[PDB]
């Protein structure tokens, strides 16, 4: 296992995101579905040039897995995934030009949705999730998990968990007064409300449902 610490004001937006209060949390979801179609995006213009990329399988998708019993709420996707490099590099080593200003605005009273307008979209799990496992699996690198529960740094150990073809899955452990993110019809009020333009099926977990289509 291997400890890194975040950059130093990303370190000062989680530990804001934590400790001071902010409505409009539900905004967490549209932001992890936004990287995970991002992220689908990428995997499938490669493809075009090169289709044995998606020989790790050919369907783009996104996954919603709430877990009662766990207290987790999972967004998996079958996107282009991240190399070990990647998660350390873009999920908190390095600075983010938009982070103190960030920070400025919700002072000033800016809604926490604009987080994605800044640059720093990913920390809004942290307005629900007490710990964040982040499990992924690029082409030509193996399986990798990065975790953090806050307090200034995150580890990246290879995964040995169920092995994913490629993508990356989000596992948010919710905080105690958060759980309403594991029930069905908040989750799909909030993906009606706010990711109803993304370009992939969605599909929840209750049993199996695409939404919706
Ligand atoms: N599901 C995912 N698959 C692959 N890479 C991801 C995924 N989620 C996050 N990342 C990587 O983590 C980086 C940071 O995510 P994030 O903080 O959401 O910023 P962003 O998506 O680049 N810009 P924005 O969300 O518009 O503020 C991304 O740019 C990706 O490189
Ligand atoms: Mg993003």
């Amino acid at each position: 296992v291997e400890t890194f610490a975040f950059q130093a004001e990303i370190a000062q937006l989680m530990s804001l995101i934590i400790n001071t209060f902010y409505s409009n949390k539900e905004i967490f979801l549209r932001e992890l579905i936004s990287n995970s179609s991002d992220a689908l995006d990428k995997i499938r213009y490669e493809s075009l040039t090169d289709p044995s990329k998606l020989d790790s399988g050919k369907e783009l998708h996104i996954n919603l897995i709430p877990n009662k019993q766990d207290r987790t709420l999972t967004i998996v996707d079958t996107g282009i995934g991240m190399t070990k490099a990647d998660l350390i590099n873009n999920l908190g080593t390095i600075a983010k030009s938009g982070t103190k200003a960030f920070m400025e605005a919700l002072q000033a009273g800016a809604d926490i949705s604009m987080i994605g307008q800044f640059g720093v979209g990913f920390y809004s799990a942290y307005l629900v999730a007490e710990k964040v496992t982040v499990i992924t699996k690029h082409n030509d690198d193996e399986q990798y998990a990065w975790e953090s529960s806050a307090g200034g740094s995150f580890t990246v150990r290879t995964d040995t968990g169920e092995p994913m073809g490629r993508g990356t899955k989000v596992i948010l452990h919710l905080k105690e007064d958060q759980t309403e993110y594991l029930e069905e019809r908040r989750i799909k009020e909030i993906v009606k409300k706010h990711s109803q333009f993304i370009g992939y099926p969605i599909t929840l977990f209750v049993e199996k449902e695409r939404d919706k289509e």
